[PDB]
Order: C-alpha cells, then structure tokens, then sequence
C-alpha cells in the first residue's frame, strides 16, 4: 500500500543505475513538490533498520530540499535482481510529452484556467522562461508545429524560423531546413537571406 | 495497493497527450507482463467510475497485457488541479542516459547472470535494443562520454563500432561531431577505413 515514510528512514541505493544527478533539474523537481507534493510514491525495500530506495531517489532528494519530513512510498518485498529490474523499468518505460504538447498544456493553463506565465511556472516547477518560450512555438503554422512535435525540427530550428515574417516563407524555409537536416546556424542564415 | 477494475477507468478527453506511439506502448505492455504496474495511476471520481489524471499509457498498456485491474490513487481535486498534476507527472522527470542504460543491462548480465533475452523480457525492451546498448560499452571512454551527453547518437555510435582499430575510431568520432555528419556519412567514412 501507499504509506508515508519518514524521510530519514530511507537511504539511497549506492548501486542505483543513475550516476549523474543534474542539480538544476533536481531543483525544478523540488519546486514542483512545493506546489503539488509528491505525485507518485517512491518504491523502497526494507534494508538494515530502514528502507533502501528501489526507484525514486530524485523524488527523495528533492523532497529533502523542499523541507518535507515524509515521502509517499510503496514497500516491495523483492530480490536484489528484481529490485534492479524495477529500477530500470521505472526509468526506461516512459514517453515524454513532445514540445507542442507541453506548450499546449501551458496554453490551457493560461487561457482556460486564467493563470499568468509566472503562476504557471510556480505550479509546474519550471522556469518562467521555459513556459514563455514554449508558448511562442504555438504561433508556428500547423505543419511546422507538426515537425517540432515529431522531432524532425528541433526547438532551436523552430525558434529561428519564428523570425520569418511571412507564413508561406516560414513554411517554405522549414521544408528546406528539416529536409536536409540543415543546421540551426544554417537555418538562421537562411532566415536572414529570406528577409 | 488499491486496485481498480480496469473497466471502471476512462480517459480524460482533455488530457495533455495527443500522440500515442504504438511501438512504445507495446514495450510498456511487455514490461507490465513481467513486473506489473510499478507506479499507480492517478484518477478522479467521474460518473460511476474514474477519469484518468495521470497514467493513460499505463492503463492502455495494462489492457493490452490482459490485466483486469490497475493500481491507482484516487485524488479529490478540481479540474485545474487535475490538469496541473497531469502536466507535472510528465514534465518533472530525468531519463537515464544511453550509457547508464547500457551499464544497467550489463549489470543484469554480468552480476545477476541473466541472458540478454532474459533482460529483454524482464525490462520489456526489444531484443535488439538490449544488444545494441551493450555493444556501446566496447567504445573507448571518450567516445562513450559523447554518447552519454548526446553529442553522438546511438546510430552514429553503432556505425563507428565497425572501425576495427581504436585509434581510427576515436579520430572518426571527432570528425562526425565536428562536421555534423549524418549517420549515413559516418557509415561511408567507416567503410573506407576498413579498406585501409
Ligand atoms: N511533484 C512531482 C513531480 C514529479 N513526480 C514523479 O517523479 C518521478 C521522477 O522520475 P525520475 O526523474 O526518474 O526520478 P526518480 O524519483 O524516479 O529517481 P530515480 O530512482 O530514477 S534516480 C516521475 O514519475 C514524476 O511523475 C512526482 O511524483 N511528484
Ligand atoms: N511496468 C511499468 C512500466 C512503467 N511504469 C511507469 O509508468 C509511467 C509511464 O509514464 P508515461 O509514459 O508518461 O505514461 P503514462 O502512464 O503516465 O500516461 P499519461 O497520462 O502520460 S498519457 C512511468 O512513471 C513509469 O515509471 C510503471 O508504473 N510500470
Ligand atoms: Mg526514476
Ligand atoms: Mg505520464
């Protein structure tokens, strides 16, 4: 079952599959926990006199940084090998929102739920500039946004194409760009050449 | 540990995700066949059942895996609160890099004495994904760091694995990055190195 465990009763798996912990992203996670709490319980197993993390070390670290004293958890009675299988599955079996889906999510918070970009930043735990730049993508033509969504155009390519004044030109330059895997720098030059 | 009947759960028609990759859903389903659902889905009471807040892929993949029930957490929230939760669940995550992933498969094989096929079944990943990831670990240390930080794609790395001698491979890898060579250009340049 999902119970609240004292944060100090939980310790990390020194053999966790993640070895790099990005500081900035851990801070984004902690800000989201200040706003929303921990949405998904961490997985632990009894270990020593407390619990060893199976999956959820970032949540545990970020909860500490947010000043929480307890964390939602599920206690699993599993072997070492199955605990490691679970650690891998938890991280590997996921699909992120694409950039347009993310942007449209912020847009709904702004339009339907009447939040400012700053308020969105606080509720979701993202830098306001991340929210602002995501929303700017939605001004792209439908076909261009589709290319950002399926990854054929990076957010950097899309940002450069936002400079084109004419929507037909934008569409024309985007076709040339993504077709040739043309570089962001070369895309910026093309936009200049167009205007 | 709350399990809800899978038929009592329905999707949020306004969910943030519109695109559902079928290959990735199949992998998710294979992982559920082996491990169950690790992460309870978040739901809210709706009609006579429940509306998903976060967990539509888990719910669809559980159906495909033949489960009759899914672990769930019932949240009593407003619509704006439910939508914020849906966004945060997806946006506040950090993936393992490709070398961290490959080293995980390696530990299952070397330390826990699994076969590659067993790794595939237990983690829900295609046979070839596991094999290709493990092959990355033969790369030199500096080239492995390029894969880890995204400078070299796994497709580039795979072609570079054809280079027989390590000094040539490291030289070629820098050219790939310096010159932003496609995978297919990288293959060309590897093939020539093989001719000598
Ligand atoms: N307020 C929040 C924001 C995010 N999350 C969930 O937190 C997990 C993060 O996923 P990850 O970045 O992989 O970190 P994690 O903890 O699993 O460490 P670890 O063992 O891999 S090193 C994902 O499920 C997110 O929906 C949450 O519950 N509450
Ligand atoms: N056997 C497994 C394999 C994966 N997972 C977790 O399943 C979530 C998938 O994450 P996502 O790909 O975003 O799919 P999801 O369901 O949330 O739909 P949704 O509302 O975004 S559209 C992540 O936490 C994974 O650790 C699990 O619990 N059991
Ligand atoms: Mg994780
Ligand atoms: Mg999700």
């Amino acid at each position: 079952g999902v119970l609240k465990l004292p944060i100090e009763s939980i310790h990390r798996d020194k053999d966790a599959p993640r070895t790099y912990f990005d500081e900035e992203k851990l801070k984004e996670l902690s800000e989201s926990i200040k706003a929303q709490g921990v949405l998904q319980p961490i997985l632990v197993r009894k270990d020593g006199d407390g619990y060893r993390i199976i999956a959820g070390e970032r949540r545990w670290r970020a909860s500490q940084a947010a000043g929480l004293k307890e964390v939602p958890a599920i206690v699993r009675d599993v072997t070492e090998v199955q605990a490691f299988e679970l650690a891998l599955v938890e991280n590997l079996q996921r699909a992120d929102l694409n950039p347009i889906e993310e942007a449209e999510g912020y847009k709904r918070l702004v339009d339907e739920f009447k939040l400012t970009q700053e308020q969105v930043s606080v509720r979701v735990g993202k830098e306001r500039s991340t929210v602002a730049n995501a929303l700017r993508l939605l001004a792209l033509p439908t076909d261009v946004k589709g290319m950002v969504a399926d990854g054929s155009l990076s957010m950097g390519h899309a940002r450069a194409l936002l400079g084109v004044p004419r929507l037909p030109e934008l569409q024309n330059l985007a076709k040339q760009v993504a077709d040739k895997k043309l570089s962001v720098r070369d895309t910026e030059r093309l936009v200049q050449q167009s205007r």
